[PDB]
């Protein structure tokens, strides 16, 4: 009845790097000792958390609210975390959170094409020309576009490779071009965008044609 | 220079009652040490305050915390890991490989369930029950003849789980004919798991008709 016991337990969050995030963590009735874990490892029972330069226990005393504070966020604080307090004085039993999962985006580098800013081709020679967007969390979506901004799904092949990190992508899109006469001078592009980013970013290639 | 383990704590058998203690002892020890039993944390104080019967002994000198449990209780049968954080200086933490604890407990008195006696009838089938009560692990039951024989033949040995998913009820029956020779004859059954001294005995007393 009087038992300590969660007002507020943390749920599945996700956050970009660089961010601040709060997971909430309210007791009533607190009698033991309270801490949250990381991937299973005791953050510390100290509102300051030393040893987490970037991690406190913020809320006030008189509310039961020690929230885990994370700012700024970095791609090492994805893990699964977990508020717990130990027994009371007098046996009130230990309780133990939902655990909660923060999920951290990390958006990818510049786009870049391999071939760089132009390519020489020929005529009928086929031609490869591909697009890359390295260390996206998660891997970057990529779509390719003509001279005039429309949008290209045929001759794409779209692969994606893990760093060794496991946790981070580089995304490749390779697209095959058979250089027609008309293409001499045409530009293509490529946009690379993933759930970090807050819009697309853009690589151009110009092409030209012999014969 | 990281800190490092110079011990970590291995898989430890122990009885109910019993005291148990797990090594940890770091070096260049940087961050701050706790231990965790089934990835809750126990605290990073040594008295371990909120858990009565634990406490972390050695000494700071000697990079020292290892996990004292007394007296030893089933609740105590759980996983534990000795870690420890990253420095001031951003040495990374260190976490130990696990090590689990096994708790045993002694079973109750076996127990024959016919009792005292069996009033038999010669070819009338019976059926003797010794049972062994609470036991982690399960009692082993042996059945012995008046003369101090190991009976091996006609019996069904049974193990029931308990209501905590720990400890186990052992039964034991031996499928019996009476004959006009076991008349007023003994049969006894040892019970023994891994956690008692010695084994218990019951014995109970057949007349035949
Ligand atoms: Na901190
Ligand atoms: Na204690």
């Amino acid at each position: 009845y009087q038992n300590q016991r969660f007002a507020m337990e943390p749920q599945d969050q996700t956050a970009v790097v660089g961010a601040r995030v709060t997971l909430p963590c309210r007791v009533i009735n607190k009698q033991g000792t309270l801490q949250w874990t990381k991937d299973d490892f005791g953050l510390g029972t100290s509102r300051d958390l030393s040893g987490f330069e970037r991690y406190a226990m913020v809320g006030s005393d008189e509310e039961g609210d020690y929230s885990l504070d994370i700012y700024p966020v970095m791609l090492d604080d994805d893990a699964r975390y977990q508020c717990q307090v130990s027994p009371g004085p007098e046996g009130q039993p230990a309780i133990r959170s939902t655990f909660a999962g923060l999920t951290v985006l990390v958006p990818p580098e510049a786009p870049k094409i391999t071939q760089g800013d132009v390519i020489y081709a020929t005529e009928d020679r086929k031609v490869e020309i591909e697009c890359v967007s390295v260390g996206g969390k998660p891997a970057a979506e990529i779509t390719w576009i003509d001279g005039l901004g429309n949008v290209l799904t045929d001759n794409i092949e779209y692969t994606v490779i893990p760093l060794p990190d496991q946790r981070r992508f580089t995304a490749k899109s390779v697209l095959r071009l058979t250089p027609k006469k008309e293409h001499h001078n045409t530009n293509f592009s490529c946009q690379a965008q993933n759930t970090a980013d807050r819009t697309y970013r853009s690589a151009k290639i110009r092409v030209e044609v012999k014969y």
